[PDB]
């Protein structure tokens, strides 16, 4: 029983974590195989910040520019590349504690774990989400730009984020591993503001099913309603419009609890207009929106990862 | 920037992770050097968790009877002793994943992670407290006993929680890795059931120091109180009382920010007795007590473990 924030293990990207060092920025980078992952903008000073132009900033660099480190240990770099805005950094050795892994690029509303690392040390690990906005709430200082998000299904890790900037209302953004930035962000010290943070109505009800599971079962009215109807509440509060898809990937849920899609989106309408009255929910005194509901049927039916 | 629930990296406790079967009963082992640790009452059948004797139980065990399986290698098992509700069951191939380690007793208030394992494998990781009426709030299914809690100092892994049984209120106690339960809770399926679940009131203080660091600050008041008084409105919300240690021990906290620890005080006074009034927290519509003082520092430095 208990429901709770769980990061995946991070073992197997522990073994990936390594500094890098460019002139004076050390941040953090991915080893796979005999390349290292790590943010474009560790070739920038702070003059640079405002305004790089990676492609010119590149000239002036060569393989033995970029130091690696893993653990204590030097890795010869012998070739270097820029995807978008990732640098790919050619190392003489494979990594020998490589995973099985694949590069993802998630959708809005998908969860991911972070290990926080900094000088290519991990740190911590918690939960994220990919905002409807296309940031992430996490927890990132300055150093911490090359940390990854990833999932694993079993023995194989999907590695879907790199940290990149924090934006001035202290949430992030940062990359798929091709370098392509989540959103319209930029990796540019400029006027780049987040939009509306929208809640992931989708994974509200997986957590709500989640809670009946767990014995929290105050807030199931006895009411229903329809897609169109509820929708028109979820615009009110900001909240994603629901569609088929989101009531077909439930389907598994709701069959497990007996209780139809459509009757939990009624008792989610009823939370939304008239609050909690200070109650709670496994825990929680406002609505959890970072459960997927494959998340919830991990965490309640105990898979394990090899 | 950004606030969270944030758990240490696992990967030096995967590696320790095994299966224990006894008989028909599977659950997961600790394996550090040449000693695996598990639940005593793996030895036991369905019929025996009402009233076990385990002495006598135990009687019927032989070395050969404890399987021991480390990924897909079968551990031999050359000796095996109870150390009051664990087994030590000696192998003869010491752990080369063994980190640096210690045994830790650890005090209500406390903080650690832990490392959700099924059939030997880990499953995902979270951050808990010691509760204290000495549960946890976890999140564990049927063959998760036998997983640790833990804390990381750099490079040394403090253990100190075994999971052993779930209460018939879904909140969770377990030992020590000597095998001594975390308050009046038995290793036996009876009418045990939790004291007052009374919050960590120097946890929720340093949290919301954190919550000034990263910008929430709308909570500062402008009065300030005493010990004794606070006290008075912590004894009526089922909160710890504040000692000067603990004042001592926020002095840090309170001199990175500049609010004085009595100040801080007087804010959550407001709080409890006026509620927050629909606002949040880091995130959070309650007021948080699983993070401690040390947490906070560290998650706010960005602390490192090697
Ligand atoms: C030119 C691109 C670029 C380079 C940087 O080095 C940078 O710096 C930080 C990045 C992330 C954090 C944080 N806390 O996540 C803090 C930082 F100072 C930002 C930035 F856009
Ligand atoms: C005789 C001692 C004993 C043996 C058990 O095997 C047992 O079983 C469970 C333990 C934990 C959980 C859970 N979800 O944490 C679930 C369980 F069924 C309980 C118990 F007291």
């Amino acid at each position: 029983s208990g429901f709770r924030k769980m990061a995946f293990p991070s073992g197997k990207v522990e073994g990936c974590m390594v500094q890098v060092t460019c002139g004076t920025t050390t941040l953090n980078g991915l080893w796979l195989d005999d390349v290292v992952y790590c943010p474009r903008h560790v070739i920038c000073t702070s003059e640079d910040m405002l305004n790089p132009n990676y492609e010119d900033l590149l000239i002036r660099k060569s393989n033995h520019n970029f130091l690696v480190q893993a653990g204590n240990v030097q890795l010869r770099v012998i070739g270097h590349s820029m995807q978008n805005c990732v640098l790919k950094l050619k190392v003489d050795t494979a990594n020998p504690k490589t995973p099985k892994y694949k590069f993802v690029r998630i959708q809005p509303g998908q969860t991911f774990s972070v290990l926080a690392c900094y000088n290519g040390s991990p740190s911590g690990v918690y939960q994220c989400a990919m905002r409807p906005n296309f940031t992430i709430k996490g927890s990132f200082l300055n150093g911490s730009c090359g940390s990854v998000g990833f999932n694993i299904d079993y023995d194989c890790v999907s590695f879907c984020y790199m940290h990149h900037m924090e934006l001035p209302t202290g949430v992030h953004a940062g990359t798929d591993l091709e370098g392509n930035f989540y959103g319209p962000f930029v990796d540019r010290q400029t006027a780049q503001a987040a939009g509306t943070d929208t809640t992931i109505t989708v994974n509200v009800l997986a957590w709500l099913y989640a809670a009946v599971i767990n014995g929290d079962r105050w807030f199931l009215n006895r009411f229903t309603t329809t897609l169109n109807d509820f929708n028109l509440v979820a615009m009110k509060y900001n909240y994603e419009p629901l569609t088929q898809d989101h009531v077909d990937i439930l389907g598994p849920l709701s069959a497990q609890t007996g209780i139809a899609v459509l009757d939990m989106c009624a008792s989610l309408k009823e939370l939304l207009q008239n609050g909690m009255n200070g109650r709670t929910i496994l825990g929680s005194a406002l609505l959890e929106d970072e459960f997927t509901p494959f998340d919830v049927v991990r965490q309640c039916s105990g898979v394990t990862f090899q």
